[PDB]
Parts: C-alpha cells; structure tokens; sequence
C-alpha cells in the first residue's frame, strides 16, 4: 500500500495548494517518504495527480455501487448512494477536490495537449458514476417513489447538490465516522426528502 | 451606463477566460469601446473585477430582496427568492462566475496583499446576502411551512445547491426569459420540494 499511502498524501497536497503549485517535494513531505520511492511507482506530478484522479473515482464507484443493487424502492436505494456518496467525499475530500480540479484544468492551456486529453479521458469514469444515478432516478419514478420529473435534471442537480458540499466541508481533526455519517444523512434527507 | 457596459462585457472576459489571462485589451473587444474610456471609469484590471463582483451582488439582491418580504409563508417566500437566485444566476451568469472567481482567489498567493484584502472585504456582501435566507428559513420552520431542520445547515445547503447550477448550466443564444424562468422552477421545486 505504498501507492497508496503516496495517493492519499498527493490528494491532501493537491487540495492544499492546487496543482500548479504543488511539487513533488510537498508529496514527499505529507507522505514521508523520498522523492526516490515516489519515482520507483509514478513518472511525474502530472501522473501521480492523473492516478488520485482515478483512485478517486475507484473508491466513490466502489462505496456507493452496492448500494445501487441491494433491494430497496429507487428512493430507498438513492437515499442509500446519496449517504455513501457524502461519507466518501467528507473521508476522500482530497481524493475529491483532485479530481475537480482535474475538470477545471480539463481545458487548461497551461497543460501539454496530451495532459488535457488525459483528464478529458477520466470525464468517462464521471459520465458512468452519473449513468448509475440517473437509472435509479429513472427506476424510482417508475416505482412511484419519487416524484416525477425529468430524469437527467433530476440527476445533474442531485449530483451537483452532493458534490456542494464541499463549499463549505472541511475536515476536522477529532471528527468520528458515526458523526460523518449524521451530518452525510442531514444533508441527504434535505436533498431528497426537501425542506418543505 | 457605459459603466454598466464595461461590467457587462469584463464579466463574460473573466468567465471565459478567467482573472489571470483576461487583458484589459479583452475587455475592450468585448465591450467594444476603447483602452481609454475603460480607463476613465477604472484604475486597472483588478479595480475592474472587483467592480463586476460588487455589482453582480448589487443586483442579486435587487432582485431577490423584494420576494423576501412580500406576504407568503417562510416557504412561499423561500421559493419566490430562489426563482429569483436562479433566473438571476442564468441570465447573469458571467457576474456569478466572477463572484465565485473572488471568493476562490481571495487566498490567492498571486496576489498583492491589499488585493486579498478587497476580496476578502466582500465576503461581507455575500454573508448578508447569506442571513436573509437563513432568517427566511428559520421563519418557514416556525410557521411549519418548513421541515425543522438546522437552520444554518439548511441555509448552506440550498444556496451551494442553487448555486451549484453553474456546474451544467451555460447560456443559449436563443434562450427566452420565459424558459429560463421555466427551468429556474423546475429546478426550485427540486430543492424545496425534494425528489421523494
Ligand atoms: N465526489 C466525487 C468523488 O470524489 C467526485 O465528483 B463526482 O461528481 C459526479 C460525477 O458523476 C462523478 O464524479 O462524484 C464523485
Ligand atoms: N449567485 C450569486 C450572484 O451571482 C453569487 O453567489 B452567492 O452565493 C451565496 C452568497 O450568500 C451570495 O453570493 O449568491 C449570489
């Protein structure tokens, strides 16, 4: 797990001071290990922060995909994505601003071209993550356990609501996993539940 | 209203291009005046982006502040502002990103430091802005017409969430004001009214 003690200290990094300035040295400095293990495993900056990209997303599909298929109503299995999604992006908040950063930088001039058409290629695993949501907002209309309306809105402001959290979530040094959980399930029963 | 103008055209500079790369010499071709009338009304690039943000809070709260205390329940009110945050974000959009540009730079080490300063004074714009939902929110839980929810959490979430349209939407050249207006409540009825 040495990759990945490198990718959880890249991400924490990156979300510090963003990837220009980031260097390979503020890595090796939050990981605590030599600039020569990191290059043993990756070849530059741009590629460790094109794998905390893909870790990212591998972690969230991982969290969240079974919840998608345990039985449930689709309001029941959305609430229980919706929940997952959270705790992953509170737990994996660098994981998290690394890979928007990544969509912000998708276009970024300041890039070689091969650099753009990388993160352009990551946009797939976000466009599959968004597919799994969309079916279950498609399956809970049909279910009659959420209200109708247009599937893909439904789905990009769902998606666009959980991921704003992160205006205003930062993370706390003696914060427990149950309490994580609390404040995930506060903001998901406002989502789907709505306030009024 | 030439200065209104220039505010007009340097919003859509700065979203297209962001703070960094956009050019006086930018703002003049989008505006369509001169280096020297831009120069008339302001001191420099930065004196503009700071003009467009305060300006882009000006009329947010123009439009928004009547719906605030026109007769409703806390819930007629809380959907009457957040039309009106929407169509606002949709049909100025280039002020919202400029507004969000700001806040994102106000820590920015590019910077002067007088330069965070100004940044940092307007956060004092958006906090106001930011009360006056959370005073309506709390209004609508005390005459039921709101879920009891956490007041400040509630607060938080709907404005990240009616901002967090800036994720998808962009302008259509051919868009009515009566379609947005159609959209704005689509989505409204999502955030305030849920998916369940
Ligand atoms: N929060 C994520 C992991 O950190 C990153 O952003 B997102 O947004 C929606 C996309 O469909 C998948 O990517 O959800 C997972
Ligand atoms: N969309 C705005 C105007 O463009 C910019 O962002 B905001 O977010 C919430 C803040 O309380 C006020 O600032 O709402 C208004």
């Amino acid at each position: 797990d040495v990759k990945g003690r490198i990718l959880d200290a890249a991400a924490d990094a990156f979300m510090a001071r963003g990837f220009a300035n980031t260097t390979i040295d503020d890595i090796a400095d939050e990981v605590g290990a030599t600039k020569g293990l990191i290059y043993y495993h990756f070849r530059s900056k741009f590629d460790i922060f094109l794998a905390v990209y893909e870790d990212g997303m591998r972690r969230v599909r991982e969290r969240v995909e079974p919840h998608s298929t345990a039985p449930g109503t689709g309001h029941q299995r959305l609430e229980a994505m919706s929940i997952a999604h959270l705790e992953n992006l509170m737990t994996e908040l660098g994981y998290h601003h690394v890979v928007h950063q990544g969509v912000r930088h998708q276009d970024s001039t300041a890039l070689k071209v091969r650099q753009r058409d990388a993160l352009t290629a990551l946009n797939e695993l976000r466009r599959d993550y968004e597919r799994m949501f969309r079916r279950v907002i498609a399956e809970g209309i049909a279910d009659g356990s959420l209200r109708r309306v247009d599937e893909a809105l439904a789905t990009r402001t769902l998606l666009s609501n959980l991921n704003a959290v992160d205006v205003w979530y930062r993370k706390i040094e003696g914060q427990t996993g149950e309490e994580i959980r609390e404040l995930a399930s506060q903001v998901v029963d406002m989502l789907i539940g709505g306030l009024a």
